[PDB]
């Protein structure tokens, strides 16, 4: 069952009162396509550390008695035996005709990271965290907790700027705290599994950022989740002037943002690498957008794409901008749901569509007011699950459920409203995917890394290092736990994910053998460098980029399994 692919779909809670986000409620969601609904968003209390909600009235209080609660074609009524409505209620009422569709509540997000900043400060804070989480699942019938926690990263400036005056002072300890906070959720919910007789899950939407995973240290936390998924979108954006996809899959030295760079990294399968240090790909997830970003007045490219930009795009291509003032004036950002795009097309033949057979993903582009939208159709999907098939991936995380497209009921011929276009949210991306994921079976179980067959030796090999973009300095402490001299000339060698490039070795000698999504490099020392029973000697170098960990590692052709 760990094998099989998964669908994963956020749900937004705020979307059902929303004109720009089409009144989408639970009942909306693709019930038949998804395998896992994760719910957003939860957070933290700044006074209790405890997980709390953050729309309480949308999530278990509103009645929809203003709305349409209707699934397929039968009304759906709020099940009155549960001791909430809101949208938990209908969840709950859904999964009795859904029993395999697993509930996961977020907590986090972009804007609701701030009290976790506090919350990490203690080890007994964490504690209350976690059982809360705990008592919260259990209360509103969810499978697990999914952890969007943006972002435990030291580096400087990262994160949501609302957020710095917790988050600067907290840089050097943040990563070293989420990864207590990660083991405490692990440990917290399987004793709750055990006690239940039920299999919760922990989860966590991590970072695609090569400079925000500078900041990261150590991804032992990884191997504490049931699945990481990826957020391989808002690799490009109007906070700056590079016109260049918002959600690439394969590496394009024609990104124009990272063409000096050793490689380009603002694609998935860039990520995909950088975690593949830590985790087997069935445990990875592709991050795949039903949104848009884009620019206007575009200068240069070829049909937008490779062009510059200073003015995010507005009005009719930025129905999903931020209203920051609350006012009605939405910050320029060319975020839009892709059904939206669609109408758009329908009302004006100069808006077409693109392919990228680098990036494996379309866009759109207006020649006449020079305005360049990301997108995602059938053609990305097919790409992205050949990638899926490809990788032995486990699967995919969808931002944002009610992005997807399907016939409009409240079709008017003529209209520029919002919600009176050809087409509404729907299910016709996400089936695809679907059927894609049915269609290439489960996921192979990833051998175990070479090393654990060979003989062991008592030797301990530490990998240590600074990064200092984009150089990785490593220091590796060999220790000799046997009881005889090491000669000189020993070799250690290591897995290094192909997110990053080894450099140099400071002294010996070295060799790079490709392996995969890995490069295997042997260090072999020279005569001088015995080491001594109960001894300690240390080697350095340098790597390009950055990686989540080494794998795989071995000494003298056996593994050094320590003292
Ligand atoms: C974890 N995660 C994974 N992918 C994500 C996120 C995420 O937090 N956000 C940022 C989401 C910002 N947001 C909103 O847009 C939003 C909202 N309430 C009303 N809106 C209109 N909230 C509570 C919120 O957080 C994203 O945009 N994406 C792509």
């Amino acid at each position: 069952s760990e094998l099989n692919r998964k669908l994963v779909g956020y749900f937004p809670e705020w979307a059902y009162s929303s004109e720009a986000q089409g009144y989408f409620n639970v009942t909306d969601l693709q019930w038949d396509s998804l395998t896992h609904i994760q719910y957003s968003f939860a957070m933290v209390d700044p006074s209790t550390n405890k997980i709390t909600l953050s729309n309480k009235h949308a999530a278990i209080e509103e009645d929809f008695s203003e709305f349409d609660l209707n699934y397929n074609g039968k009304k759906i009524e709020l099940d009155p035996s549960l001791p909430y409505k809101g949208h938990f209620n209908v969840l709950q009422t859904m999964k009795k005709n859904y029993p395999d569709v697993s509930l996961l509540i977020s907590v986090g997000g972009w804007t609701g990271t701030r009290c976790f900043y506090t919350m990490i400060d203690t080890d007994n804070r964490i504690n209350t965290f976690a059982d809360s989480c705990v008592d919260f699942i259990r209360k509103y019938g969810f499978d697990g907790v999914d952890i969007d926690f943006e972002y435990p990263s030291s580096t400087s400036q990262s994160g949501n700027p609302d957020d710095f005056d917790l988050s600067e002072p907290r840089r050097t300890k943040l990563n070293e705290r989420y990864n207590i906070l990660i083991k405490t959720l692990r440990e917290k919910i399987d004793m709750a599994s055990k006690e239940d007789g039920k299999e919760y899950l922990l989860t966590a939407a991590v970072t695609a950022s090569p400079w925000v995973l500078g900041g990261i240290s150590d991804n032992t936390y990884a191997k504490y989740l049931d699945f990481l998924s990826i957020m391989s979108y808002d690799y490009h954006g109007g906070w700056n002037e590079y016109v260049e996809h918002l959600a690439g899959i394969y590496p394009n030295k024609e990104d124009r943002e990272t063409v000096t760079q050793i490689m380009p990294t603002l694609c998935m399968d860039w990520a995909y690498r950088y975690y593949r240090g830590v985790l087997p790909a069935e445990k990875i997830l592709m991050g795949i957008p039903y949104y848009t970003r884009g620019w206007e007045n575009v200068q240069g490219g070829i049909n937008g794409l490779h062009g510059s930009s200073k003015t995010p795009a507005s009005g009719k291509y930025n129905i999903l901008g931020d209203d920051l003032n609350n006012d009605g004036v939405l910050e320029p950002a060319g975020a839009n749901p892709l059904w939206h795009v669609l109408n758009l097309m329908e009302q004006d033949p100069n808006l077409k569509v693109y392919w990228d057979e680098i990036s494996k993903v379309p866009y759109v582009w207006q020649n006449d007011k020079k305005v360049f939208v990301s997108f995602e159709n059938e053609k990305s999907i097919d790409a992205r699950l050949e990638y899926i098939q490809n990788k032995n991936l486990g699967g995919a995380l969808i931002w944002v459920m009610n992005g997807d497209y399907g016939l409009n009921p409240n079709y008017v011929e003529g209209s520029n409203k919002i919600n009176e276009g050809k087409y509404t949210f729907g299910d016709t991306l996400t089936k695809r995917l679907s059927q894609g994921l049915k269609k290439m079976g489960v996921c192979n179980k990833t051998p175990d890394d070479l090393n654990i067959s060979l003989e062991p030796i008592n030797v301990d090999v530490k990998f240590n290092g600074k990064y200092d973009h984009p150089n990785y300095t490593y220091s590796i402490d060999i220790t000799n736990y046997t009881d005889k001299e090491i000669k000189g000339g020993w070799n250690v060698s290591f897995d290094l994910p192909k997110s990053a490039v080894f450099k140099s070795s400071w002294g010996g000698t070295y060799s790079v053998t490709d392996n995969g999504d890995f490069n295997t490099i042997t260090l072999t020392s020279g005569a001088w460098q015995n080491i001594a029973p109960n001894s300690t000697i240390t080697v350095q170098g340098m790597i390009g980029l950055c990686f989540s960990g080494i794998r795989n590692v071995t000494f003298n052709g056996m593994n050094p399994i320590g003292n």
